[PDB]
């Protein structure tokens, strides 16, 4: 009597290389990053967004589900893809981006896009284990997908505990990597309840996770909206219509910002 999402999992991990490939792209939204990656090999340090990850939160900004403003602190900041976004936004006054070091995980790369000097990222800073600070807006990606659920599940639980303390009158935008098992939909229950909010699957986000999105604007039913995220996954194994939807990589301009 598994949950969709499991029944999901279960068939993904069933999947050839080549299947796996067709499916984690069909009918995404999809940004061409060819021009980012080739400059970034070059050492550019203008106009590119770092990752793929800056869309991502872009996507949630405009549709006012998260509105990043004043201190942003941003957990598991990686290259610093969302950390160089909110730079750029009109409310933000100063972003700290923490990422845990080591071989296997991504460094943050300096940049010189707009707002770039309100950014300061800190590599070696394992998050679990610092003490939490005051801040306007909390944003946190950890989260390491896996082929077995119940480490995804442990996973999210724990992302989950650490980030609670950090959440006090702001804003927040929070990645529940694996949203379906039935212990992380009531923790998200009690935590919805206790600092509202509401959970959301990005379009950018690949068939291959089934990562969802618990941001601080608006409200909604969570189970049903893991039920819904779960059976667009399922029916997306045997889609019609898979061509992918493709937008414009983010331009992050240049130059220094004053608040
Ligand atoms: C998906 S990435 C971040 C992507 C980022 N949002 C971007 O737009 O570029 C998640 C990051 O969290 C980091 N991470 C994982 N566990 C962590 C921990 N305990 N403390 C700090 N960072 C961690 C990973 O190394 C990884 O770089
Ligand atoms: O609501 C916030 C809070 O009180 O929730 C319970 C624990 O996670 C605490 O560390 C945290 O500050
Ligand atoms: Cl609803």
């Amino acid at each position: 009597g598994e949950t969709l999402g499991e029944k999901w999992k279960r068939q993904l991990n069933q999947l050839s290389k080549s299947e796996f490939n067709t499916y984690k792209r069909s009918g995404i939204m999809e940004v061409d990053r060819s021009e980012a990656k080739e400059g970034l090999k070059r050492g550019e340090t203008t106009k590119h967004a770092v990752s793929r990850g800056t869309a991502k939160l872009r996507w949630f900004v405009e549709r006012n589900l998260v509105k990043p403003e004043g201190k942003v602190i941003d957990l598991g900041c990686g290259r610093g893809g969302w950390s160089y976004y909110c730079a750029g936004l009109k409310k933000v006054t100063e972003v700290k981006g923490y990422t845990k070091g080591g071989p296997g995980h991504e460094e943050p790369i300096p940049m010189a896009t707009y707002g770039w000097n309100l950014v300061k990222l800190h590599s070696g800073k394992d998050v679990f284990f610092i003490p939490p600070e005051k801040c306007d807006t909390l944003l946190c990606d950890i989260g390491e997908s896996s082929p077995n659920p119940t480490i995804e599940e442990g996973r999210t639980l724990r992302v989950l505990k650490m980030v609670e303390p950090w959440l006090r009158g702001n804003q927040f935008c929070i990645k529940i990597l694996n949203p379906y098992m039935p212990s992380v939909v009531e923790t998200l229950e009690q935590m919805q309840r206790k600092h509202g909010g509401m959970l959301v699957r990005n379009p950018l986000s690949r068939n291959s996770t089934h990562e969802m999105y618990w941001v601080s604007c608006g409200t909604g039913n969570i189970v049903s909206a893991v039920n819904m995220t779960s059976r667009m996954l399922l029916n997306r194994f045997t889609m019609a219509h898979r061509k992918p939807t493709y937008e414009r990589d983010v331009d992050l301009g240049a130059g220094t910002r004053h608040v």
